[PDB]
């Protein structure tokens, strides 16, 4: 189970915005999402997706659709490559609080950039993993 | 449930060199996976492990020990990044058969590099995942 926690429309910082290659301040849309595994909450996810490139996806209910499906379906375009970085982060108290983590608890921090082309980057994902690596095999 | 099925050291071919940045023809490990999903047959992985930086790794039996807490353990360095390309593909009749796919059905084929530091590679893989995509998230 995954099930949309909030949504909103908001600029792209610098940062988020040099990974999807858009300019400062570009509306992106931000979706966080916690992912439940047999009714136990495995991750809890962000994404951040330049909607430029998938014409209606504000419009969607990802309590009802599937995320990436979506983004090709909308896009007409594949996703070719993914990269991501792993590092151990200490929560937080909000985001504990999606997981039950104790906040200040340390959690694997993923941040994952998805592409359509080498040059065409569509999403940025920031997942809290409170259990262990498995992007990897 | 993932169970090894096969395993090898062999000479890394050009490519596999290349992803890696290892000499070509430097022995490497080989192992093949298959990976189970609630005793349904999920996806077949090909690993190719640089056996330099993972001393050991050829005595470890990967159907009673987990691949990359291994690679960590052994190395004592952390997995870091991850790249994975997506590419459609006709599965093939060997690969087929230890997935019940028809020969010749279409898969999902992800290559992967997994890395310790950006500029150390330690292991690629070849996955054949007969379902949909799901690196992402």
């Amino acid at each position: 189970t995954t099930e949309v926690i909030t949504s909103r429309i908001e600029p792209a910082n610098r940062y988020v915005a040099e990974k999807l290659r858009i300019t400062p301040g570009q509306d992106i849309l931000y979706l966080e999402r916690l992912r439940s595994i047999g009714d136990e909450k495995a991750m809890l996810i962000e994404n951040r997706i330049n909607i430029e490139l998938c014409p209606g996806i504000v419009e969607i209910d990802f309590n009802q659709h599937n995320l990436f499906p979506t983004i090709e379906s909308l896009s007409k375009r594949k996703i070719r490559y993914s990269e991501s970085r792993y590092a151990a982060r200490l929560i937080g108290n909000e985001r504990g609080h999606f997981l039950d983590i104790s906040e200040d608890a340390p959690v694997l921090h993923l941040e994952q950039l998805v592409f359509f082309s080498r040059e065409l980057p569509v999403e940025f994902g920031n997942v809290w993993l409170k259990g262990n690596k498995y992007y990897l095999g």
